[PDB]
């Protein structure tokens, strides 16, 4: 028994609604066109309710949730609705970033730091922002990582059947002022608490214990200072770059580019790659900078560029960092438990894992599966070919972490980006790698393309086949439709990519990702000869690409005669 006082209690409102059929989140949350969440009636409310209902009402009552966004248009409105419906659903406290700004890694860090039950991240990553752009809602769980396939099924089940939802429509929240905002609610004893927190502080504190900030600051300052351009692409990472790389680590202000978060990302796709980070590439090509980097909208993906815009392939970045973790105080003290990569990612890191005698895991695309490997201590470091890298310091990929680990390696090795990569190739060989994206193709054609290709590579005699393109020859070693049985919780992921492994240390992978679908073709060829480590990837891999387009017959089936994007 307890007694207390209230003043002007905010009422709770129940609303009759109708379920939607498509409110199941994908691998990176539920993404729709912004107008769907903004104007389709009760669409936003239905999904927030379903997300909150996926938490046991006894664990839910009096719990804490973290909320953050990448800053895109509509984020503030979604946050307000989220606050009004968390209050109405018995949530004890919300920790929200200043101005609604929290990077995906920061959310993951804060969830774990304060032992929250989970968090909602409002981001559509690389996809454009604005009224006619895209909007997404990610849900992370208590370990700070993406929701497992089991919680997704729960969220879906509730969304299909949701008949009502609860909300406090009269509640208003000010995201601009740091500090606590308590609310007396009808039928709630304890006041409902909203903490507006600095977007960067707690996340920065985590990094300060991981890295040697003195070594990094020495690299960025002094007469022999690294000249550097870091482009947050007008997304969430702006304040993180300024507060951490400039203020704390001493980088000059002109190193921070597009570091004002914008609701439309400045009218550009917040996608860190050679195709869309054209401003960074043009600056790096001038030859004036020894290090470049771009982040995506929510700050978990990162492109690394060397002097003269030397492109560090994400699969090479993974292997290079894995081979130099000893340069980092964190890993010197806690050790390296194991590595993990998504199956489409190049096998470069596998060669590092072999030399170091550490386990390497091969997972489906998506960070969901790295989390169990980290939670169980099987893995300490992992990454994906899609510009993603991370460690067990959180349960999300981390772009700024990727920059700091690279700077730490450069400072400790007294070398630039290109020399580190080329030395790495000399030591272990080079895994030539590229990815073709065929975007927004007829999902009907995509279906039959994969169905037919799966039948081809599954034929009994396919392992006895060999292919010739010009003077090059490739002999099928094994081929399958990739499957992953989670070694921790037993989750089974089927149809995770068609894979052809050739005898001549080469691979082809086919993955099927609005209405349209995306087919991704990955090609990999290993080169041991150190004198053949400066060929153009499209030349080395041309033959394998030709095989891919032929056996898949993608150009005919889709009417395209070329990929949309090449990485
Ligand atoms: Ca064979
Ligand atoms: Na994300
Ligand atoms: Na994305
Ligand atoms: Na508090
Ligand atoms: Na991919
Ligand atoms: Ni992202």
């Amino acid at each position: 028994y307890f007694q207390s006082m209230e003043t002007n209690p905010i009422p709770v409102v129940t609303v009759q609604t109708t379920p939607f059929d498509d409110q199941k989140p994908g691998t990176n949350g539920l993404r729709k066109k912004t107008t769907v969440f903004e104007s389709k009636k009760n669409y936003l409310q239905n999904y927030i309710q379903s997300v909150l209902s996926s938490i046991d009402l006894r664990d839910r009552q009096g719990c804490t949730m973290v909320v953050g966004s990448d800053g895109r248009y509509f984020s503030r409105t979604a946050i307000e609705v989220i606050v009004q419906m968390a209050a109405a659903n018995g949530i004890g406290r919300l920790v929200i970033g200043h101005n609604g700004i929290l990077s995906t890694p920061a959310v993951s860090c804060i969830i774990r730091k304060i032992k929250a039950i989970g968090g909602i991240i409002l981001t559509a990553s690389r996809n454009p922002g604005g009224p006619n752009g895209d909007f997404g809602i990610k849900f992370n769980v208590a370990n700070g990582g993406p929701a497992p396939d089991t919680v997704i099924d729960k969220i879906h089940q509730v969304s299909r059947t949701l008949e009502e939802y609860a909300i406090c429509p009269d509640m208003r929240i000010d995201l601009s002022r740091l500090g606590r905002q308590d609310f007396d609610l009808e039928n709630k004893f304890k006041p409902f608490r909203v903490e507006i927190v600095d977007s960067v502080e707690v996340y920065l504190n985590l990094l300060r214990g991981i890295f040697d900030f003195n070594a990094i600051k020495g690299l960025l300052t002094g007469p022999d200072q690294l000249k550097m351009r870091v482009d947050a692409m007008s997304g969430v990472m702006g304040p993180y770059v300024r507060r951490i790389l400039c203020d704390e680590l001493g980088a000059p202000a002109n190193s921070a580019v597009n570091c004002v978060p914008l609701e439309d990302f400045g009218g550009h796709y917040p996608d860190p790659n050679l195709t869309y980070a054209t401003g960074l590439v043009d600056a790096m090509k001038g030859g004036e900078f020894g290090f470049g980097a771009a982040f995506d909208a929510d700050g978990d993906r990162c492109m690394i560029l060397g002097q003269n815009a030397f492109f560090v392939n994400p699969s090479d970045s993974l292997a290079v960092v894995a081979a130099n973790l000893s340069c980092i105080p964190y890993f010197r003290q806690v050790g390296v438990r194991g590595f993990a990569r998504s199956m489409p990612t190049s096998t470069a890191i596998d060669r590092v894992a072999k030399a170091m005698k550490v386990a390497v895991y091969e997972t489906p695309a998506g960070w969901r599966f790295f989390g169990n490997l980290m939670d169980s201590g099987r893995c300490s470091f992992c990454g994906e070919e899609s510009f993603g890298m991370g460690s067990d310091h959180i349960r999300e990929k981390d772009g700024l972490w990727t920059v700091l680990v690279w700077l730490s390696i450069m400072a400790a090795r007294k070398q630039g980006v290109e020399d580190i990569v080329r030395d790495h190739w000399t030591k272990l060989g080079r895994n030539y790698f590229c990815r073709f994206d065929y975007e927004a193709i007829d999902p009907r054609a995509a279906f039959y393309l994969m169905k037919d290709l799966e039948a081809v590579i599954s034929d009994k005699a396919f392992c006895s086949q060999k292919f010739a393109v010009g003077n090059s020859v490739y002999s099928v070693e094994k081929a399958d439709n990739f499957e992953y049985i989670d070694p921790v919780d037993g989750t089974v992921a089927r149809n995770q990519g068609l894979r052809i492994i050739f005898s001549e240390s080469s691979r082809l992978i086919f993955r099927l990702s609005g209405v349209g679908a995306t087919i991704r073709i990955y090609a990999e060829s290993f080169e041991r000869d150190p004198e053949r480590h400066n060929r153009e990837p499209q030349v080395v891999l041309g033959p394998l690409i030709a095989i891919a387009l032929k056996i898949s017959d993608i150009h005919e089936r889709t009417g395209r005669r070329g990929p949309t994007v090449i990485t």
